[PDB]
């Protein structure tokens, strides 16, 4: 009934959308077509998929957020089982992140995005992101609720961690080794994100430049070195602060090799 | 000020917060598409809103490879080979975006929650109406015709084209000829990801309604069609005459 | 002192160096693995070894797989679920890197080179005989005879561990019964990601022999025709688990006729 | 034939090869089984993962290698197209070695990591990588190849830049558009092994520690985790990060002018 794309004059080119279905009724779809900038307004053949791939993000980090709080209210009731299915949905969605700025990476042509950029907004930076900012805030009761849920079965990190290996022989409960998952879990969605922000920094060096083997300002004003440090930044630093434990802990060979 | 997705969640720090009017959220027109999620007042299932996510993911992404096609059809027709390339690799990075996107379904959609949810959908509620795909499967023989001429203008056989793919083929190259196998090879990579879509789509399908033909009356779609109709029609190409060149290349060069 | 897989190479800058002595090295048997490598003096055409690798690539996964599953029987004979859990989903990690390998031909090798090659490779030199792919297909069902046994001595229905996916599910729960689920789950998604390897290959064979469904068929080096390969194409690990996938649908879909 | 676990007596779980097929003939797959660590002698269960996940890596980095010596064959003759193809296949290549890298980090226990490290050689370090050792060799004469190539059309970086972008109005020639793909190959190959070197570090952060938001740990070497990190993010190619920054400063017209 309506299209994308109307002085296409081949009706073959044409994008045909908003032929009320069912399908397009349940998803809303004719309204979340309706945030592509429009054909007749667009200053560069590749500002289309500029902005899809970060719609892609965002849509991604909502739904991150949403099951991130579904998490906190399983291990709250300390359905581990439950809290588990959340972290690997997230690590999932999150990848998809990850594949959507590799795509910028792989075909966003620099001089293409220089040109765009020479026109943007002043202060148009993804620090404003409403995807990455409450995935941030969120982190925070996500991290406590898993901690608060540690202390109630008696465990430490140390505990859980050391679960995952087939071969410790230390007592395990039901609830441990549901809690080691969940912790494995949390892990990966945490080095997936991370993964995001590397690749996002991988990305600006091929746009921007900066490449550290080698500065460049964001549209802020703000040095690409600011990126670079906050890109190291965790959702749960205590995790990997466990991880460091565990070297200290149980490593025995600390300060004693050397080069052969 | 801002504004919250799930304003009557009391924690402040659970709130979802958007449309602060920050021109990264204005140029994106972020809130917008932030404003096609189900409110969360409406939602019927927990997962409902995973449901809804992965399928305006998809759609995005194949309203962008509709984009990046129409791009192919104007460089072919001036013969601008190189920069077609790219148009059919960056449809090719889409594609493999959707199916990311439905594998996420695969492995994280609980069955039982869609069968409760699809209880209460629609009746015909199908992506026989995806415009993604309406509209792919339209434009895909407009993209097939522009590769065709362009290769007919040059004067070059599909077989040439093919050859020439392997460095040990001693034939006739051109920056013409070499320049149009990158688009052909281009082209099939994405019908490759595309048949990849269909097929992961499918098994979805096994995992969650049934019918996985190794058990050898089949369940239907919400629209009453047997699974064998979706399993048929997930086996056709975009570019049929890819296939039937792969196709002639064995015979003719089979020994 | 050292190794070259291409010793003649003039510019030395160019020259594949191995076989050093490395610790690095001794733990991984590193020497022995590149020792499989066809020589380049003896390389036929330039795409052979990309050809090779992508299989040796495969059948290191696949032996992986075959490891963690067999661990994964052990796990699940003494109840040890959440271990079992973790068995499954490397092995589906394993398989995953199975699809991006034979995706790799299907994106990089030339059907003009396969062709060429295939034209004076021996006879009957086909997958049926991966030792990857036999034990898999030996070891699916003592992996799923090990799961189902544990479902029995915990006294479940597996339409009650699919219904305990979902949060919204009302029925009875414990932490076995859910942790039997997290089980069957993954081993749902490693026979989806294994039915994803087969789809590949399929496609892969279409656009190197030819046979595409949508279009008397081509002949594996065996000579039997592609409409087998497409068949067995569609066989799991698993079935009993795809059974209790319809089983559900029949048992708790609303409108089979509407 | 022979089994893999002679020792397992239920034969239902023998690995069984060697059985002479031609299938197994053709790809020398029984001289590559046989360099698994022999059941028998494995000191841990997570150690054969451990292991296939390296000999993964090093055979695709060994085809990478192969790869691009026929790059810098066909740059050398100006064979541009052919080019494009083996960057193209190094790059998926390259994305095996992520996935392969990624897979312990999702999967292998820290906890048995740990276990199996503190009985491991002294100095046992991927700097004596094969893999990695001839990619960095390789890299300069693969530079080389491209350069001299770009030089003899007499052609700048920037052109080749440039014309990635469907907007720019530059004269333009097949040569000319063919070096643009090549570039474009060169940098999605350089941008995946920087990350596999970022996934690398993600993964090393969280079996031995050193994070660097919870701010060290030493390699069986006894260098501090920092020198890992240093050298994460040299590139292959530094010479086209640096005409990336080079755009930057040519041709974007925001610098120092822009603030929050
Ligand atoms: C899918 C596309 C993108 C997404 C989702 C995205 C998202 C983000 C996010 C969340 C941040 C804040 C991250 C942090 O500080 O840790 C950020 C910052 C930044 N992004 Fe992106 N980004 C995208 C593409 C781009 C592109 C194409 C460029 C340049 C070519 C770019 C350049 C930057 C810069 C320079 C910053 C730092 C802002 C500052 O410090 O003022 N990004 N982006
Ligand atoms: C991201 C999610 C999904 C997308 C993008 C999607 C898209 C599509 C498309 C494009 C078709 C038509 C394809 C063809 O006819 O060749 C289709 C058909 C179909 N899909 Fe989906 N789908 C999705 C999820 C699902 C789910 C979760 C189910 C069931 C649990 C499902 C079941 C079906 C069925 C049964 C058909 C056949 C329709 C008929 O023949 O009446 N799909 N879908
Ligand atoms: C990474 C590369 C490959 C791997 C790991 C692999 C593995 C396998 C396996 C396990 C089978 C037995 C599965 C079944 O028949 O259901 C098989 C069969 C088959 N493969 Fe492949 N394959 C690869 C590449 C190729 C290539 C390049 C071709 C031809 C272009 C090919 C053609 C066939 C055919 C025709 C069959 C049918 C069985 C027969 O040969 O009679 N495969 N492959
Ligand atoms: C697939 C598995 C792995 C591969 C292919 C691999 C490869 C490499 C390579 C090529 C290097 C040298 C790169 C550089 O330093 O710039 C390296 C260094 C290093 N790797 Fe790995 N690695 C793997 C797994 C691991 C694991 C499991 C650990 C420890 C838990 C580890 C810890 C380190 C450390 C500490 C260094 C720095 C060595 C030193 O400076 O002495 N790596 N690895
Ligand atoms: C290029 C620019 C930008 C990058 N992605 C954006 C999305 C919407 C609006 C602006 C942008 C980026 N933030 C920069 O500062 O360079
Ligand atoms: C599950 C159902 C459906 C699947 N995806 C949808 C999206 C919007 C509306 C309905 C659906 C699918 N079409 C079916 O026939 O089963
Ligand atoms: C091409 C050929 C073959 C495919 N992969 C192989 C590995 C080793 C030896 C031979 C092969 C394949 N089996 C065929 O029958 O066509
Ligand atoms: C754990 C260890 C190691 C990591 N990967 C290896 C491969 C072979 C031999 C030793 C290793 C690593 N090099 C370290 O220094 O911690
Ligand atoms: C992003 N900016
Ligand atoms: C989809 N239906
Ligand atoms: C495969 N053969
Ligand atoms: C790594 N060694």
């Amino acid at each position: 009934k309506r299209s994308l794309n109307p002085d296409e004059p081949n009706a073959l080119l044409s994008y045909d959308f908003d032929r009320g279905s069912n399908y397009e009724n349940v998803l809303h779809l004719t309204d979340a077509l309706g945030a592509l900038v429009p054909e007749s307004e667009t200053e560069h053949p590749d500002q289309r998929f500029f902005q899809v791939t970060h719609l892609i993000t965002e849509y991604a980090w909502v739904q991150v957020h949403y099951e991130l709080r579904r998490a906190i209210g399983h291990l709250d009731e300390d359905r581990y089982h439950q809290a588990v299915r959340m972290f690997d949905r997230a690590t999932g969605l999150s990848e998809v992140t990850v594949q959507a700025v590799r795509l910028l990476t792989d075909h966003l042509p620099q001089h293409s995005l220089l040109m765009m950029r020479n026109a943007l907004p002043e202060d148009a930076t993804g620090l404003d992101s409403p995807g990455y900012r409450n995935l941030r805030r969120v982190a925070r009761p996500v991290w406590k609720a898993y901690e608060q849920a540690v202390e109630r079965a008696g465990l430490s990190l140390q505990d859980v961690i050391a679960q995952q290996d087939d071969g410790y022989d230390g007592p395990r409960s039901g609830g441990s080794q549901s809690l080691a998952l969940v912790r494995e879990a949390m892990l990966r969605l945490d080095g997936s994100v991370l993964g995001w922000k590397q690749h996002h920094l991988i990305m600006v060096w091929s746009q921007l430049g900066g490449q550290p083997g080698l500065l460049p300002q964001s549209l802020g004003g703000r040095s690409l070195a600011t990126l670079e440090a906050r890109s190291q930044l965790a959702l749960f630093p205590e995790l990997w602060r466990a991880a460091e434990d565990a070297y200290w802990l149980l490593g025995t060979r600390h300060d004693t090799d050397a080069p052969v």
